[PDB]
């Protein structure tokens, strides 16, 4: 089922919480801010929970555990493989 | 990778748990029915043993002890913590 507006506001709150927690705290942590910002953009563009690569619905379990997830698992593979070229 | 005979055996275990919980049945017991159904779906979607959160392979021991495991332990931790927000 498509996410409600109340669910999305919670993801936005979670994402801003993570974005703020990294200010007090590298190569690995800069990549994370880019993912968090992109997830926040997708909330503004009304595409949160939709895979940037395939347009498929990102499973709610994945978003619940990883609120900055902007791709499906299969698409994140393709993305990471692309970074290697 | 799991054989088809192993997956059919997990499917048999999972359907038996689902049936044993209908005669028996709480808040904890509803969470279990959702997990069992999801594990059964992953068998139909050919994703059993693959973590719903990370796509990592769920350890074979974990599946043997917990046939309704749909996430790695670390991913279930992240998932359970996410449900608490709000």
């Amino acid at each position: 089922m498509p996410l409600t507006d109340e669910e999305i506001a919670n993801f936005k709150t979670r994402l801003l919480e993570m974005k703020a927690k990294l200010s007090h705290t590298t190569t690995k942590e800069y990549k994370l801010l880019r993912q968090i910002d992109r997830a926040l953009e997708k909330i503004e563009e009304a595409s949160y929970g939709i895979c940037d690569v395939s347009g498929e619905e990102i499973p709610l379990a994945r978003l619940m555990a990883i609120p900055y997830a902007t791709m499906t698992v299969k698409s994140q593979e393709k993305f990471e493989k692309g970074l290697l070229s």
